[PDB]
């Protein structure tokens, strides 16, 4: 509970924590939980110290009458290669709350860009991945992507049961199976609201073909919503890969970071400078003499000249025609700047980060989806797949483990510990 | 490509026009590996290579699911004109094309598409804008922060 | 930028704060004041701000303190 981080404590707690765990040796402090129901493990898990844990996990004891204490034992060592070998005990979300578990679905913790990459969690991750989840993730993205042309045809082909029945009976189902999947999964408590534009867009596409069934010609509206936004949540699905994990996640901090308040003075700005120029607007005696008329008519002027398909023509049949120029100028100028100023946002700030943010939001985000395809499964298949092997380490121990071999030439030791003499 | 060119010239398949300034366009893009050469040369035409390469390429990727896209929805909201031509998004390459001249700043933003919710259309032709605004964005930041480097 | 924002907007703040602090009236002010009292010498009570504070570096046999009971 007292250890916070090397940088402000040298880290001694670390050093207690070995003295008083070999000191009375055994199991009994490691195993006992609680008020809250966790272990010191448990403990260090649900809160984010990640020194303790990188101890706890990979904690080698190579004194003999103690070497039962440990939980990753050199076993297989020749020269510079070895072959460690982790413990998965309590780790290996086989229990109620495995430390994988709690170390990825802890979001109240704010600094798992580093636990998971801890010495057998993150290996565990992979293992997870290569066996299982990139199968079932792909898989899952093929289907998004089949659903979605889908619903683009079906747009497209709207009637201005061979393209009615078998594409709108599969949109149904598909839709309000993963709208009642996003739902139950918004029920357990830029992260995790993609269930909740999941669940909408789903809602979307079920509201439109109900209302297209019903006596109501106002579904395609519903119906291109639904479109757009399924394409939009394609974005959810690039994640995958590096160059478009990156790509997503840059995209999406833009998105929401800067450009949206961006936007939001932009409109002030729409909003103060149309009743400004509507204002000036004299009435014409021919009122399409000029083009800032109405108020949504100056507006979108306004918006034409940012993008830069408006007109400027000084006469708008103004009363102060040098004043009017003068204020529409401005208008033209202030946002030209709000545009030099979010490009120097998002050109000079997020930069330096970028590259950091994008992996660690990866990487949170493929640990979530593991860890969820890893409830999708039945227990059979899950057994099935069991990430880890068997290893004989005491008199009786047999505990789980997960072997990872590695290279080191730095540090040369005669070898005095292992499980076998001969490596395999 | 200049050899089936000009051997269609002299046979009796007078189509060889498109290969012989397809190859003329070829040659002057294959200019870059002899502009690599000098040293100012190497380090321009090897930067724009590796911006050509790199980003802009799943940027156009991207852009074009956008394009697809928003192509589609609008030529999915308009309504037929009985006039057919009172409305510019009227077939889906239509679409796409004023799509495009919008993106490069030449298309036409009238909310009179002949639309039955315009408001709607109006709603997602500016999101479509707006996204490949932001699209231009990221593109401008990924080969102004990370390339500038290295 | 990073840093001239926040030095300027602190700077921006500070005005503000003491600019605020005169416009009120003085029963007013007097209501507020911030701070607490405190004695320290044999007759010195004078005006106070407490602030707490947690640092695992410097281990040292604490000799000088007001209050012994920590409250
Ligand atoms: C890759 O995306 C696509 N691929 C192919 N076709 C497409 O459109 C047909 C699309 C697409 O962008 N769809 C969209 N729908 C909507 C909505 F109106 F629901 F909000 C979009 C929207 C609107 C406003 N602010 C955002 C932010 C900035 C938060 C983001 N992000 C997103 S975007």
């Amino acid at each position: 509970t007292v250890a916070e981080d090397f940088k402000t404590q040298n880290d001694f707690v670390k050093r207690m924590y070995d003295m008083i765990l070999l000191r009375s040796g055994n199991w009994e402090l490691e195993t006992t939980r609680n008020n809250d129901g966790l272990t010191p493990l448990q403990l260090a898990a649900k809160m984010g110290k990640a020194e303790i844990l990188k101890y706890i996990l990979s904690r080698e004891i190579k004194e003999k009458r103690l070497r039962s204490l440990s939980r990753k034992f050199t076993d297989w060592a020749y020269g510079p290669v070895s072959s460690s070998l982790y413990d998965l005990t309590n780790v290996d979300t086989t229990t109620d709350n495995s430390v994988l578990e709690i170390t990825v679905y802890n979001t109240n913790i704010d600094n798992r860009h580093e636990m998971l990459t801890l010495e057998p969690l993150h290996t565990l991750l992979h293992m997870k991945w290569k066996k299982f989840a990139k199968h079932m993730f792909f898989l899952s993205f093929c289907f998004y992507f089949f659903y979605n042309i889908t619903l683009t045809l079906v747009s497209y082909y709207r009637p201005r049961g061979w393209l009615q029945l078998l594409g709108r009976m599969f949109v149904l189902i598909w839709a309000m199976c993963i709208s009642v999947k996003e739902g139950i999964a918004i029920f357990l408590l830029s992260d995790a609201w993609f269930h909740f534009v999941f669940f909408i867009q789903a809602v979307l596409v079920i509201l439109s073909v109900f209302l297209y069934l019903f006596a109501y010609k106002e579904y395609l509206a519903c119906l291109v919503l639904a479109m757009a936004l399924g394409w939009a949540n394609m974005l959810y699905y690039t994640r995958g890969f590096q160059s478009m994990s990156m790509y997503s996640v840059m995209i999406q901090k833009v998105i929401l970071h800067d450009v949206l308040k961006f936007l939001f003075v932009y409109i002030v700005f729409l909003l103060g400078f149309g009743v400004a120029l509507a204002s000036l607007i004299e009435k014409c005696p021919n009122k399409d003499c000029s083009s800032y008329g109405s108020f949504s008519d100056a507006v979108l002027e306004l918006f034409k000249l940012t993008i830069g398909l408006g007109d400027l023509n000084i006469q708008q049949n103004s009363k102060y025609p040098i004043l009017f120029l003068f204020l529409l100028i401005t208008y033209v100028i202030l946002t030209f700047v709000l545009l030099l100023n979010m490009l120097i946002a998002l050109m000079g700030e997020t930069v330096e980060n970028v590259s950091k943010e994008s992996e660690r939001i990866w990487r949170l985000q493929r640990a979530r989806t593991i860890l969820e395809f890893e409830k999708m499964l039945p227990e059979w298949l899950r057994s099935r797949f069991r990430m880890g092997e068997l290893c004989k380490v005491a008199e009786d121990d047999f505990r789980l483990c997960l072997r990872i071999n590695e290279v080191k030439w730095t540090e040369w030791k005669t070898h005095v510990s292992f499980l076998n003499e001969d490596p395999g």
